[PDB]
């Protein structure tokens, strides 16, 4: 069934249950972001009234074929009235159209619920800044003080300058980058943005980086893999025996592969910095694991939480074992004493 930290109390409206069919009680469906272990369950068999960005509604119309007519799409950082209650929508620094909802109760009550986010200290200067919130429905992704990872921007600079060197000291080195959903298109863009490429990748995948608003796309990606030196396969696709096939494919046009795996943390975090990263090699096939993420470090998330001071917080991630809720709950209450609200 629905679990509470689904609903929105005060309202009929739930976030990301669309898998439970009708959801009794219902009148609005919000998705925060299209990632399938948020959208699952809708199709152009759904009808009622789904409220998200406009990009996320692009890709609800052209991948999933919702129909028109129920799609609402809303702008962000804008009051607008949903069924009666005022709503914002806040960008979450997720993947593209990932949005935070703050829900405005009848009651006087403030709700915000972060979909998935990466806490960044300029949404202390949103809209976020100009009132109360009492309840926090919270990523709790990586809350524990082991997940450190570093900036965004120092994990790209280390990708661009890593696949120059290689590509200069060998014209015949093919670039290879893995995704599964979308999000993280810095990597794969940056790297073709220094390399003077496009990115060249699967007609599904071109139709999906063509609904996200991104400037001046047409410019930056491909379907014509022949004439492109950095090429996206599918997660699963980059380990030596994919690479290997992938490489046959090409015809003799390169003799060389370099492979980008953007991972969310691993271990090697807890001991390894960004600059002492290195690859796994069998022949003439390389593979980085660099560690892109696109949710909040324990100590980022642990700030913005020091910063809105909530009343109560509801985990909406690793809430599926007793051991988690509890560590969760503890952290909460170490920060609640140290900043003493
Ligand atoms: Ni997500």
């Amino acid at each position: 069934t629905c679990p509470f930290y689904k609903k929105i109390p005060g309202t009929g409206f739930t976030v990301d249950a669309f898998q439970y069919g009708v959801v009794e009680g219902c009148t609005a469906y919000f998705l925060t972001h299209f990632h399938s272990d948020h959208y699952a369950g809708l199709s152009k068999h759904f009808t009622f009234p789904v409220y998200c960005s406009e990009i996320t509604g692009n890709l609800l119309k052209n991948k999933l074929h919702v129909q028109e007519q129920y799609i609402h799409p809303l702008p962000l950082d804008t009051e607008c009235i949903v069924n009666g209650v005022k709503v914002v929508l806040l960008d979450a620094n997720h993947c593209p159209g990932a949005v935070m909802i703050l829900f405005y109760l009848p009651n006087g009550t403030v709700i915000l619920h972060t979909g998935d986010f990466r806490a960044d200290p300029s949404m202390e200067r949103s809209l976020l800044a100009d009132q109360k919130v009492h309840m926090l429905y919270l990523d709790t992704t990586y809350c524990s003080p082991e997940y450190t990872f570093p900036s965004q921007q120092e994990v790209i600079r280390f990708a661009i300058n890593t696949a120059f060197e290689a590509v200069t000291l060998n014209p015949h080195a093919l670039v290879v980058c893995g995704t599964y959903s979308i999000g993280k298109e810095k990597v794969f863009l940056a790297i073709a943005d220094v390399l003077g490429s496009k990115v060249g990748m699967s007609q599904e995948k071109y139709k999906t980086l063509q609904c996200l608003n991104i400037p001046e796309i047409n410019s930056l990606i491909t379907t014509d893999m022949c004439s492109s030196l950095v090429h996206l396969l599918p997660m699963m696709q980059i380990n030596f025996k994919g690479l290997q096939s992938h490489l046959k494919k090409c015809g003799g046009k390169y003799n060389q592969i370099l492979a980008f795996r953007p991972t969310g943390w691993t271990h090697s975090n807890k001991f390894t910095r960004i600059a002492d990263v290195i690859p796994q090699t069998k022949g003439n096939i390389s593979i980085y694991g660099i560690p892109y993420s696109e949710h909040s470090s324990y100590l980022e998330m642990k700030r913005f939480v020091q910063w809105l001071k909530p009343q109560k917080i509801i985990p909406t991630v690793n809430v599926g074992t007793w051991k988690s809720r509890s560590t969760m709950e503890k952290y909460f209450r170490e920060w609640k004493l140290e900043a003493g609200y």
